[PDB]
C-alpha cells in the first residue's frame, strides 16, 4: 500500500544506504550506528525524518527529496532525533 512516490529498492541511494521500509527487515544491528540500540531504530525517532510531508506513516527524509519513507522504517544515515 505504499504511495506513487515512495522510496523503492531500485532507488540508487536507498540500495547505498541499505533502506528497507520494515526496520526489522534491515542490517541496523550490523550497522550498529550510534545514539540508540540498534534494535530500537527507525525513521520515527531519526533526525532526518520530517513529520510536515506525507499522510499517516509515510513521511519525508530529508535525505530522499520529493519521496517518502517509511516511519517504521531504517537506513544506514540513521541519525538520533535530536531536535
Ligand atoms: S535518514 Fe533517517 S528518516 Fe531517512 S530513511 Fe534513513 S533512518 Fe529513515
Amino acid at each position: 500500500a505504499a504511495p506513487a512516490n515512495a522510496v523503492t529498492a531500485d532507488d540508487p541511494t536507498a540500495i547505498a544506504l541499505k533502506y528497507n521500509q520494515d526496520a526489522t527487515k534491515s542490517e541496523r544491528v550490523a550497522a550498529a550506528r550510534p545514539g540508540l540500540p540498534p534494535e530500537e531504530q527507525h525513521c520515527a525517532n531519526c533526525q532526518f525524518m520530517q513529520a510536515n510531508v506525507g499522510e499517516g506513516d509515510w513521511k519525508g527524509c530529508q535525505l530522499f527529496p520529493g519521496k517518502l519513507i517509511n516511519v517504521n522504517g531504517w537506513c544506514a544515515s540513521w541519525t538520533l532525533k535530536a531536535g
